[PDB]
C-alpha cells in the first residue's frame, strides 16, 4: 500500500498536463494506490512567502525573517492551515509527483509558492537534516514537465542548453536537499508543435511508465549526473 | 541619463536585502539616474498566471496563446502593463532578492511569468540575441544562506553559476538581454557585523562605476566551462 501525493500547475483541465495528471491518477488508482491531487490553481494556492503564513504573534514582529519565523511556527504549530494541509499530504505520500508546464527554465511561480512556503525548516529539513539527511529522506520525487522546445533544442550544442541544465534546481536544490531520491524526469517535449500521433504516443508513455514506477531506481542527483 | 529599474523581492525593509535595495535607490540616485522600484511584497503582486490576466477583448484556456494576443490587442491587466512600462523606459533592470530553492521566490517568478510575455519580451522568432528587450542591461543582485564555500564545484550546492543559468539565460538573455555579472553577497545571516558591512560596501562601491561594466557573454561556456 504506496500512497502518491501529485502536485499539479496547470490553469486547464483539457490541456496536456491535465491529461497527463488524469493518466497518473487513472493508472495509479488503477494499482490500488492511495492518490491524492493539489490542483494549485482550482485552490488559488498563495504563492507568496508573508507574515500571514504564521497564525498568531510572530517571534520577532519589528524584523520579520521569513525563514527563522516559519521554522518557529513549525514547531509552535501555528502555520497557516494551508501550508499544514500540504505538509500532512507529502508526510503521506511515498511518492510525489509534480506536474507542470516549463516557465522561464522553472516552475511555475505557484507551483514555485508550494515549494517556497510547503517546504520549511523543521519539516522538509533542518541544520542537520539536509541532502541525503533531508527530513523527507527515503521519499520518492518525480518531475512531470512539458515544455515549448523540442527535444533537439535542449541539447549540449543547441540554444537552450542541455534539458538537465534546468533541471539543476529543482531535482538537486530543492527536491535532493530535502531529503528525495529523484525518479528520473518525465519530459513530454513540445507537445503544442508535436503532431496527434506523438502525443498519444507521450500519453502512452508515461502510462507506460506508471505502470513500473515502483520498480525503477532512482537517478544519481549530483553535479555530474547534470553537467557531465 | 540613465534609467534604472529594481525589481525588489524582500518581505522586510531592514532586511540584507532592504539594505542593499536602498544603497543601490542611494548610490544611483546620487549619480542623477532616475530610479524606480517595483517592491513586490509591498505591492502585493499577483504571481499566478491567469485568465483574470487578460482584462478583455474560450473553450479551452492557453495561458501562453491568450496572453501574446492581448499584449497585441493591448488588454492586459494594468499591474502587468505598468510593469512592462517601467522595463521598456530603463536602461538597466537591477533583481534584488533573496535565493529561495536555487531561484528567486514565488513572488518575483510570477513577475517574470506575467510580465515578460510573448510579444513584449520576446517573439517566435525573436528571442536570446533577437530578443525583443536588446539594448538593456540586466544584473541579478542575489543573497544567500549557504556560504560561498559551499557554491563550489566541490560544496555540497555545486557552482553558483548552475542556478544562474535558468535567470540569466533561460530567462534575461532569452529575451534579449545583456546580463552584467551577478553580484552574490553570501550567507550575510552567518557573517559577522564587519563582513556584512563590507558585502554591503561591496555593492556600493560596484554601483559607482556600473555605467562602465560590459555584460558577461551570456553562454553556456560562461555558466559551465570549468
Ligand atoms: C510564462 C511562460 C513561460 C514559458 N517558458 C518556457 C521555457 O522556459 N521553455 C520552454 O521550452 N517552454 C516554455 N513555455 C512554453 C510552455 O512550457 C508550454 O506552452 C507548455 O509546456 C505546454 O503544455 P500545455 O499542457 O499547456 O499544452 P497544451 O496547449 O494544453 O497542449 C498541446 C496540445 O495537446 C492536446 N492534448 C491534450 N490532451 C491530449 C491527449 N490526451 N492526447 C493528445 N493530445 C492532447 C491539446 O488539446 C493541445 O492541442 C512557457 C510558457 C509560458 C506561458
Ligand atoms: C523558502 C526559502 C528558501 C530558501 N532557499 C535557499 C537556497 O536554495 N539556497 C540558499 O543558499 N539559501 C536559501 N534560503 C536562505 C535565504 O536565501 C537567506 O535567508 C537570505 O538570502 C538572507 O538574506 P536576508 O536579506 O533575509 O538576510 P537578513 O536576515 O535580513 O540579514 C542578516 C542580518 O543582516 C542585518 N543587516 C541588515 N542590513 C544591514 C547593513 N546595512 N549592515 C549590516 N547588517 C545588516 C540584519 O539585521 C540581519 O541581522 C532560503 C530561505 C527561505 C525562506
Ligand atoms: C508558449 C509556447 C507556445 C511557446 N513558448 C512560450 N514561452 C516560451 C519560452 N520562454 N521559451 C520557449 C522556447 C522554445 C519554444 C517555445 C517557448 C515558449
Ligand atoms: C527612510 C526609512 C524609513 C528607510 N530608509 C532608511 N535609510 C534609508 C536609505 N539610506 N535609503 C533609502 C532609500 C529608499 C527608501 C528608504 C531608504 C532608507
Ligand atoms: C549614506 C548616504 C547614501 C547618504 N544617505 C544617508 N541616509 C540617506 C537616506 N535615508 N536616503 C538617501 C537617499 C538618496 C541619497 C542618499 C541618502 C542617504
Ligand atoms: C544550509 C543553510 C545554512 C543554507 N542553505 C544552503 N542551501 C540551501 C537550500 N537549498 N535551501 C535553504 C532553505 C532555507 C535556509 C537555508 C537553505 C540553504
Ligand atoms: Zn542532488
Ligand atoms: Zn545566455
Amino acid at each position: 500500500g504506496k500512497k502518491v501525493l501529485i502536485v499539479y500547475a496547470h490553469q486547464e483541465p483539457k490541456s496536456f498536463n491535465g491529461s497527463l495528471k488524469n493518466v497518473a491518477v487513472d493508472e495509479l488508482s488503477r494499482q490500488g494506490c492511495t492518490v491524492t491531487v493539489s490542483d494549485l490553481y482550482a485552490m488559488n494556492l498563495e504563492p507568496r512567502a508573508t507574515d500571514k503564513d504564521i497564525t498568531g504573534t510572530l517571534s520577532n514582529p519589528e524584523v520579520f525573517n521569513y525563514g527563522v519565523e516559519t521554522h518557529e511556527a513549525y514547531k509552535q504549530r501555528s502555520l497557516a492551515s494551508d501550508i499544514t494541509d500540504e505538509q500532512k499530504k507529502v508526510r503521506e505520500a511515498d511518492l510525489v509527483i509534480f506536474q507542470f508546464p516549463l516557465y522561464w527554465f522553472s516552475v511555475p511561480a505557484i507551483l514555485k509558492g508550494w515549494m517556497d512556503r510547503v517546504l520549511c525548516q523543521g519539516f522538509a529539513f533542518d541544520i542537520p537534516g539536509f541532502y541525503d539527511s533531508g527530513l523527507l529522506q527515503g521519499k520518492l520525487a518525480l518531475l512531470s514537465v512539458t515544455t515549448g522546445g523540442t527535444a533537439e533544442m535542449y541539447t549540449k550544442t543547441g540554444v537552450n542548453g542541455d534539458s538537465r541544465y534546468f533541471l539543476w534546481p529543482l531535482q538537486h536544490g530543492t527536491l535532493h536537499f530535502c531529503g528525495f531520491k529523484v525518479l528520473a524526469p518525465q519530459i513530454s517535449f513540445a507537445p503544442e508543435i508535436a503532431s496527434e500521433e506523438e502525443r498519444k504516443g507521450m500519453v502512452a508513455a508515461w502510462s507506460q511508465r506508471l505502470q513500473t514506477i515502483w520498480k525503477e531506481e532512482p537517478i544519481p542527483c549530483t553535479a555530474h549526473w547534470h553537467f557531465g
